[PDB]
């Protein structure tokens, strides 16, 4: 079993790490960071070519605390995700100078961040490529996770995809497909009527689009509505997929959001996914 939970996102939440319930039980427990991003650190924000920058908040998720949950809880790996969709009230647009040049930083700057954090991985989302096209970003992203991995920086690789960007990742998955462990597809990316039979239908639409790659399904606990809601019928999805042996995971965003609905949401994922 896998869970993973996105943290750091919205800003100023307070949330932290020990904040949220973790369910012993669950082989294998994943925070994810979010965000880095290779964007100036101060306004107004700009590109750096792969220059990454931290923009969580790490006096409250630091190397410490994340030494500390993961000693506590034996079944926790820690991650970071790259990108995101806004930096202040700017957009995240992938942008390389070269694939070469791009790459060289990604590699300097990540080894630096996931070394420094004692992290195990990295995740993939950017959501904007009006500024680059799909062989660039495949190219830039397949070779940095590569190296990374080659290099013993990282253990394990994601990618967080939705329909609207699917041409950018299905480059990145045909082109690199060993080198990505799984897929945290965002399903609150469609409409907030879809049902429980369209749901299931997306689902195989996505397994069958990324085809060998093993995608999670997901929900989140925003205060906007998205997909097919969480307590709405998501566990029925979630029951079927079970029973068929199509279910590799549970992705949610974000424990920042879920502050507000007491981790309600989050207890009761891992709980289902154990059972």
């Amino acid at each position: 079993t896998l869970f993973v939970e996105y943290i750091g996102y919205p800003l100023f939440s307070g949330v932290k790490f020990s904040d949220v319930p973790i369910n012993p039980h669950i082989t294998k427990f994943q925070f994810v960071l979010s965000f880095a991003v290779d964007y100036t650190a101060s306004s107004p924000h700009t590109s750096t070519n792969g220059k990454f920058n931290v923009f969580w908040d790490s006096s409250i998720l630091g190397p410490d605390q994340i030494s500390a949950i993961k000693s506590s809880h034996p079944n926790v790996r820690v991650a970071v995700s790259l990108g995101g969709a806004s930096v202040g009230s700017n957009t995240v647009q992938f942008q390389a100078a070269s694939v070469d040049s791009w790459v060289s930083n990604a590699v300097t700057s990540l080894t630096r961040i996931i070394q420094r954090y004692n992290l195990d991985g990295i995740d993939i989302d950017y959501e904007h490529f009006q500024n680059t096209d799909k062989n660039t970003f495949a190219e830039c992203i397949g070779r940095l996770i590569t190296t990374l991995k080659k290099n013993g920086v990282i253990s394990f690789a994601s990618i967080s995809p939705f329909p609207s960007v699917d041409e950018y990742y299905l480059a990145l998955f045909n082109e690199y497909k060993n080198a990505i462990n799984h897929i945290n597809y965002q399903f609150k990316a469609y409409d907030s009527s879809t049902s429980v039979d369209k749901f299931l239908g997306y689902y195989n639409n996505a397994a069958s689009k990324y085809k060998g790659g093993n995608v999670l399904i997901s929900f989140s606990t925003g205060p906007h509505p998205g997909g097919l809601p969480v307590d709405k019928g998501f566990f029925d999805a979630a029951t079927s997929l079970k029973n068929k042996g199509k279910l590799h995971g549970i992705a949610v965003w974000t424990a920042d959001t879920s502050k507000s609905s007491d981790f309600r949401y989050e207890e009761e994922a891992q709980a289902f996914l154990v059972s």
